[PDB]
């Protein structure tokens, strides 16, 4: 397992436009388009993130090379914040993996919030950041999905994908 085919388990692939979970307008593997609600904002948002005249339909190979792209922009995003970048450094190949979910998921932004539970992953407490974890939106808004990562932070494990 690896942090491509768990983001393919949690965010699904649909090759035409779709709303997302919060209502927005999405692609591929959870990429997003656009906060706005009109639909033709989205097919410009897509025409323009693949470069050609979608129509609001893309191919797998395209969904596949948004995908690449957003993933490396987690990681990188990541590696230039100062509060995400000392956890991740601290972390295991399997949590680092459960961190760059959460940023895709919820950009760097809205991880770098997490300050309680990024204290604790640094210190290793596992099962206290567990806890600090679930008491947020985030879980209460997708709770199957947040229990997944939860889980891999907690054992260092794939388990909750397997
Ligand atoms: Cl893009
Ligand atoms: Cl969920």
């Amino acid at each position: 397992m690896n942090i491509f085919e768990m983001l393919r388990i949690d965010e699904g692939l649909r090759l035409k436009i779709y709303k997302d979970t919060e209502g927005y307008y999405t692609i591929g593997i959870g990429h997003l388009l656009t906060k706005s609600p009109s639909l033709n904002a989205a097919k410009s948002e897509l025409d323009k993130a693949i470069g050609r005249n979608t129509n609001g339909v893309i191919t797998k190979d395209e969904a596949e090379k948004l995908f690449n792209q957003d993933v490396d922009a987690a990681v990188r995003g990541i590696l230039r914040n100062a509060k995400l970048k000392p956890v991740y450094d601290s972390l295991d190949a399997v949590r680092r993996a459960a961190a760059i979910n959460m940023v895709f998921q919820m950009g760097e932004t809205g991880v770098a919030g997490f300050t309680n539970s990024l204290r604790m992953l640094q210190q290793k407490r596992w099962d206290e950041a567990a806890v600090n974890l679930a008491k947020s939106r985030w879980y209460n808004q997708t709770p199957n999905r947040a229990k997944r990562v939860i889980t891999t932070f907690r054992t260092g494990t794939w388990d909750a994908y397997k």
